[PDB]
């Protein structure tokens, strides 16, 4: 299928960090720091909503600027259910669309049908049922919804633990009981059974929302994530290159405390 | 698959009437009247529950007596979730097991995993979501839950209309909206989409529970059922052979009022 | 249209009394007493429900017996929503079908589509909205739901007053306000506007349920009904011929107190 | 009828964009950009209500100025239920009256009787029942109520999906069930049945309220609208001519992502 | 009676506009513009209450100034239940007292006994029952309570429609039912029956509260009012003479759209 191609595409991000960037300068710092992809963002949606505005797809022009500035994959956000925003993003020729709850919802009841696109989608989830629903709709990659722009990892920890815990429950579960389990999750039975066989999520699972420090990033990796997303927080500080490198280093060496000491020492 | 074989098996019952019988005499009357199958029943579960007892699988001996007495397929009831009752019934070599809510529930949370058997199962449903869940569990044939032993068709009409109505809703529905629809039904998405393509249920759909008269049986057929189940009510009356024939005739000639007049004239 | 033909058919009953009969003897007494039609009834539905049973269409045989016994029109009851019962009744060749809430409901959500039949239907109503809904479905004649087999006129008076009162409200109403009025009635606007122009119901309106005495029958006529239905109560008394005649006489001479004295004097 | 003439009048706007304008300068920009009509507006009602004022019909003088400045049809708003505002607008000789919930309600219980006018009316709706009610009152054209002056498309998407979804439900629905369906919609049965036969709304259906970007406009068209309304937002920006052209282009080429990229590139 | 004399006095205002004036200059503009009476007002009660003060009878001196300045009748407000304020107003020799809910209530439970005065009273009402109660107390003229100093006609429309609608209901109503109707209105039966015979209110019925534009004034007249009250809004604008004349012209020519266009064109 093209689906498995998209899934495979997403797997090459495993082990990596993805950074929110608002311009080409930041994008290069990200790339040099060793980010595996960048997320293009006209403005931080936190700030647009804090001022009571609607947060939409970013201007294609500014996305084009970032796509040119770097050789690593570029991602951008479409509003949930806004399949035309996604068509535009596909046509600009970015690598991944993030169907993002951080932007203003466009459809209260329906997500984008992501199978109708040739490029892979990221979606958020709070639990396994939601993850499996996004995947069936054609998401090639899952992140935690976490908590947008607070710096608080508590929500991301809840989500990772929730998802991973249900997968562990599912792995050992009497097969006869999986029907009821699928009902309670309101998830497609066929994806539930596949998740059972795999013993993990059929797609790459990243942590997102709240990851603020190297320690946070490493925690996410130790809890069994495949990678992390980081916000614009990195670039709103001193030596952005250093803070960027630190989080990449944390994710690469997530089980080496000595390394984590080094990258955290003197960050502010 | 063996699944499609079981589904195909069940199609031979299309256009037919299935009658509850409590002995071999009744079974022969049923067969001669033109019933397409019989349902073997130690005792009427209505009466066992009315006297506050538990209603279980029938004695294999009495089932064996009925299997011998007739050449039409024989069905018997297993309690919901009682997979060992089903194993016994399979080994006796009956034709269809009815996983029946009319018997005392054995498992509050789980139905039998019907895929683990080589003979086909009937299950009940009140709506499409329930039907699709029973099918995914491996039911080869669906009936309405209706209302056991009241003679009141109202519940069966509700169920037929409910199921058929949702199928019609599903047939025309924007494909992008079917994901959410599957969530709301708590039904496997893949079976929902298949039902959409077929424009009907993937399995034979019978009416059951409350069908008392020729008019009732014909109504069910006109509402789009593939056949009907009838209770032991038939044999608690004056000329059981006549009443039996009448319901068969009603189902065969369900769109011929003239015929329905004839079979109803002078029944009591 | 055939609709207007059915409406016209029903208008021939204007000024008349319709009597429930359970056999041919009673039917002839009814006819000779001057009833404009008879309602065939295997058994009184009151008694079938009082014993917790289901009340359905009557046996066509006993209906045939009554159709033969008399030259006045014969009516019979179909369960609400039971369109096959109605097909049978049509094919027997009776004159009017009563879609009757006195029988056990067959469809909780839908009435018979009465346009699909060539013979006229009676329906019950409690108010104008309900009346207009039954008419749009193709009822040619409206009766009050009243109160089955209590002998208590209070419900019938409520219904007549309700319907007539809303018609009077409608007759004078600002045309610009009729849209909202139709919304509140949940009735088809086109039938509402027609009722406004006519200043009465587009169909014959009879009183039913609770009419026990000559005084009751005359009251209904004075309140603006076109005729009345009477139950089997008549025949559960002395000189049924006398009691029958009395109600007919009451309806014919409903504004002549002297007559009403005469027919009521010495009845019980 | 004059009704079908008004419906036909409105159909000429199919495929088009209608823009809110507050003066003649803006009106010409709209016309040159390729708008199919303009909506004349003294002031943005959002601002009048935000300052706690009453929003009424616009001054006829300023409407006259805009009618002269352009050759495309002119629309103006009357308060709901304010039939005299509508008479004035008709007499000024504008092309379409919008009975608009964006203005201060004049009649809590009744809309204008739009049949009493010779020029066509637009009304808003949230669902099919409301649409069919406005049409029966004589609206020649339906728009979504959406959400006035937020730039948030979510309400408009809900409304389109709602209306279109119920039409799809209605298209396939058992005819016998349409009576109850009309009751639940509180909509005229005759218009419900007509909508069933047509398989779409008897009138042009436009999207309105929240449409902010080319992507939004195209989404509405992809969801099956016949055209869109846009607010004064367009003219509160740089090169208003460019932003205006962009939305027109988006609606014309709503299924061409490449086009949508071009018109969205560099908009701000 | 003196009552019918007062009623007749009030009828000579039929067809007219009454304007709130706060000085003699405004009073003359009103008179020249063709107002049929003026309402003397020390200060706008809206402003006295907006500043948390009590709004009472106006200073007799300022009322005397207005009575001298014009030859048209002068009205003034007394607080509800404040019969001594009314005695003072009578003694000053004004023409009409308005027992006004716009002023601070003086008696929570009782209105002025208006029969004890030789000059006619105006009272407000929201519905027919309230109107009939005020009349029995001796009001010679009824206005809607509407909504003081908002410019919003919605409340006045509600009241007119309410009153007129109940009168229409009453006109056609079965006489036998009028007793209960009077109970539900908590209105004197004798005035209810009189209103029934007349087919309208026994006294002049004016619209008041919210009438802001010519269109508003004409709407009130088209809904069946006998005249309108207008607030000080007129004089808080440009060319007060023009705006004054416009509303008078609107009420005189309330069914001529062309006229309404002319008087509304260029008002602001």
């Amino acid at each position: 299928s093209p689906f498995s191609v998209k899934v495979g595409l997403a797997q090459m991000l495993r082990g990596g960090v993805i950074m929110d960037v608002v311009n080409a300068e930041q994008a290069r710092i990200a790339e040099e720091a060793g980010a595996c992809a960048v997320m293009a963002l006209e403005r931080v949606p936190a700030d647009i909503r804090a001022q009571g505005g609607v947060a939409r797809m970013s201007d294609p022009q500014m996305i084009k600027e970032i796509k040119q500035a770097v050789t690593i994959p570029v991602m951008a956000k479409a509003r949930i259910g806004h399949f035309v925003e996604a068509q535009i993003l596909e046509a600009i020729g970015i690598d991944y669309i993030d169907e993002s709850e951080v932007l203003t919802l466009a459809d209260e009841d329906h997500h984008i049908n992501k199978h109708n696109f040739r490029i892979p989608f990221v979606c958020g989830c709070r639990n396994l049922g939601e993850a499996l629903r996004r995947i069936r709709e054609g998401a090639a990659m899952i992140r935690t919804k976490g908590e947008a722009g607070t710096g608080n990892i508590i929500e991301a920890v809840r989500h990772v633990r929730s998802v991973n815990g249900d997968i562990r429950v599912l792995r050992n579960m009497d097969d006869d009981e999986v029907f009821t389990f699928a009902k309670k999750l309101a998830a497609p039975y066929d994806l539930v059974m596949q998740t059972k066989q795999l013993g993990r999520l059929p797609v790459v699972q990243f942590a997102a929302g709240g990851v603020a420090t190297p320690a946070d990033a490493a925690l996410m990796m130790q809890l069994g994530c495949d990678g992390v997303f980081v916000g614009s927080g990195i670039f709103k500080s001193g030596d952005p290159a250093r803070r960027a490198r630190a989080i990449v280093q944390a994710v690469t060496h997530y089980s080496d405390p000595e390394m984590l000491v080094e990258v955290s020492c003197g960050l502010g």
